[PDB]
């Protein structure tokens, strides 16, 4: 039985968000997104470097641990968002983790479509390896269509004899680009975040003809053997619940260390809204302890 926090956002994300079964142009969309961003508590700083070929921030908060690092991959359908887009969450992540995040404008679809976002999510991967960073002090996290990614990059770095990380923690993770998963009706109701034919446009446009079912593209298919344990988290209010719920059972049987947690009332990536959410600030704080937990192990 829910918070007044939750309440009085769903319907500000209701009354704010574009009606149902309309059709946005992508540079509007891209455009929206940077443009209601949040603006990153005045205690984060951030340095810009290049990163295999992309632009990214080194996104550190106070606390940060010497030798530690994030490799954060943002969300946006992988179609859209940015270091600008995701730099405040990234920053409170941070916060919680003690650790420094490198927070990557990876290639984005439709002028790059897949692999290209895996492409250079595993060559950040290696760079922080070529940095100096050990294994045992890296993490990997991520949002929707990040938070795939982050499996994604898993798959393919181990894939090419590419230690992996402490830990990984995708954030409702858009696993399986099919999209045929029931919680898309029976949860489409609950959900103000997630629309499709949206959601359809954007694996159209990632996948650019391109197998759904590519262990890279939906790791949800994907042999996950091998891989750190991981932190799922996923709100009980979204379409994309399934995808979470699948991609534990996936880790689960391949041998893989998983906590899958599902945040009652929650909407999708509801740690962005922690500013005002008191269940964001609370999740993120939890990404931190997991984290800081499997460093700790």
């Amino acid at each position: 039985m829910a918070g007044p926090e939750i309440v009085k956002l769903k319907k500000i994300l209701r009354e704010k968000a574009v009606p149902p079964g309309t059709e946005v142009p992508l540079d509007v969309m891209r455009k929206g997104m940077e443009k209601v961003a949040f603006k990153a508590a005045d205690d984060i700083q951030v340095e810009q470097v290049t990163v295999a070929g992309c632009a990214a921030e080194w996104v550190r908060a106070p606390g940060c641990q010497a030798g530690k690092a994030i490799l954060y991959l943002h969300g946006g359908g992988y179609v859209m968002g940015s270091i600008n887009t995701h730099r405040s969450m990234v920053g409170e992540i941070s916060r919680a983790s003690q650790a420094a995040a490198l927070l990557l404008d990876y290639r984005l679809a439709p002028e790059h479509p897949f692999p290209a976002a895996v492409e250079d999510g595993v060559a950040a991967y290696r760079w922080l390896l070529d940095q100096g960073f050990k294994p045992q002090h890296l993490s990997i996290s991520g949002d929707s269509a990040g938070g795939g990614l982050v499996l994604a990059v898993l798959v393919s770095a181990r894939d090419q004899g590419l230690p992996m990380p402490a830990s990984a923690i995708p954030i409702s993770p858009w696993a399986d680009m099919t999209c045929t998963n029931d919680s898309f009706k029976t949860r489409a109701e609950a959900d103000p975040m997630v629309a499709p034919g949206g959601i359809n446009k954007m694996a159209a446009r990632y996948l650019n003809g391109a197998d759904a079912k590519h262990p890279y593209a939906s790791p949800n298919f994907a042999n996950l053997k091998g891989l750190p344990p991981l932190l799922i988290h996923v709100g009980r209010d979204e379409v994309l619940l399934d995808d979470s719920i699948k991609l534990d059972a996936k880790a689960k049987a391949d041998g893989v260390k998983s906590t899958l947690e599902i945040w009652d009332d929650m909407i999708h990536v509801w740690h962005a809204f922690h500013p005002m959410l008191p269940e964001g600030k609370q999740a993120i704080v939890r990404v931190g302890e997991f984290m800081r937990e499997q460093w700790a192990a």
